[PDB]
């Protein structure tokens, strides 16, 4: 019959005025100061004003909704939007799930790795609500990077750069696989994120023809411990000293849309970098809501569907 797909995301400010209570949900409700607000209300203004995350999270959403029911007819698929810090919540979503009647849902967290700090978090508030209502039943996904066409993807996208480079410096080109930081201790407790992004890393490489690459890490938080290094703008600086490249490819892998943490952690810090040195930006295109990447999910959720 019918089997509910929660699609669950970070979220992000809808309106300018929603910046503050944003911020302080993602602060574990410690509401941050006027200083951080004006830097992180300064760089949405960098960036245009708000970012375009609501729309390409719902464009997603729904479009894996069509995708899915559009490839078979053995059940019904409902998506419902659960956010991680504005409205619709996780909880929100169950709830509507619950209401609506549905008995058994698949979730799906948009970022194809999995790390006690993000997929876990979204899983363990998804669970813990259902349980308090009753449910429906959540089978989760924690990871899908490995997933054939989600490095095919990802790979198309840096041969079509690519192939606007010079040959003659197609030698002197580099790729900077990247995804957000997060605390160093995770390292020490054998959490498979870092492992994660390397073997996306290694999976890209061997299907580009872009002879060089580095994995990175970026948007690392206001904290007084250390993070996931090296940063995408260490790492540019590095490599330039060392190997002087021309060029370089930026693919945060681990994000699947432009939202503030590509339009201005990448496009802009990392291209201030690059300007200094004196070589050329490139940053493909993000996966948004592109059919290819509808595709990626559609196998990715039906996977799971046949499993259980
Ligand atoms: C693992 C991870 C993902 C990927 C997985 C997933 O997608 O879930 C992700 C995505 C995103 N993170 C986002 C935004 C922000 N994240 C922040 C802060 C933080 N993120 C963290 C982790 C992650 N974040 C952590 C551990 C903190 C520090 C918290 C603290 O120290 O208490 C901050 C505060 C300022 C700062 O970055 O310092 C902002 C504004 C947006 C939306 C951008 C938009 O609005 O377009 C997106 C897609
Ligand atoms: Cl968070
Ligand atoms: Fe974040
Ligand atoms: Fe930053």
């Amino acid at each position: 019959k019918k089997v509910g797909l929660l699609v669950m995301a970070y979220g992000t400010p809808y309106k300018d005025e929603d910046i503050e209570r944003y911020y302080t949900d993602i602060r574990h409700g410690h509401k941050p100061s006027e200083e951080m607000i004006a830097d992180l209300r300064g760089r949405y203004h960098a960036i245009g004003g708000l970012s375009p995350l609501a729309k390409i999270t719902e464009a997603q959403a729904y479009g894996l909704e069509k995708a899915l029911n559009d490839s078979q007819d053995e059940v019904e698929f409902k998506a419902y939007i659960g956010l991680k810090h504005i409205e619709p919540f996780i909880e929100d979503a169950v709830e509507a799930m619950h209401k609506d009647g549905i008995e058994e849902a698949i979730s799906i967290v948009l970022a194809p790795h999995y790390s006690s700090f993000s997929v876990e978090a979204y899983n363990k508030r998804a669970k813990e609500a259902a349980d308090k209502l009753g449910g429906p039943r959540i089978n989760a996904i924690n990871d899908w990077y490995k997933q054939p066409k989600f490095i095919q993807m990802w790979a198309d996208r840096i041969n079509e750069t690519a192939k606007q480079i010079p040959a003659d410096e197609l030698l002197d080109t580099v790729l900077i696989v990247s995804a957000h930081s997060l605390p160093e201790k995770i390292k020490q407790h054998n959490d498979p994120y870092p492992n994660q992004l390397q073997e996306t890393a290694d999976f890209i490489f061997e299907k580009v023809v872009v002879p060089h690459y580095a994995l990175g890490w970026q948007s690392e938080g206001k904290t007084g411990e250390p993070w996931l290094g090296p940063d995408v703008q260490d790492l540019t600086r590095e490599l330039y000293g060392r190997e002087k490249y021309k060029h370089f490819i930026y693919t945060p892998v681990g994000f699947v849309a432009e939202h503030l943490e590509v339009l201005y952690d990448n496009d802009y810090e990392c291209k201030v970098v690059t300007d200094e040195v004196g070589a050329a930006y490139h940053r493909p295109p993000m996966p948004n809501s592109d059919p290819e990447f509808l595709e990626v999910l559609r196998t990715v959720v039906w996977e799971k569907y046949s499993n259980l």
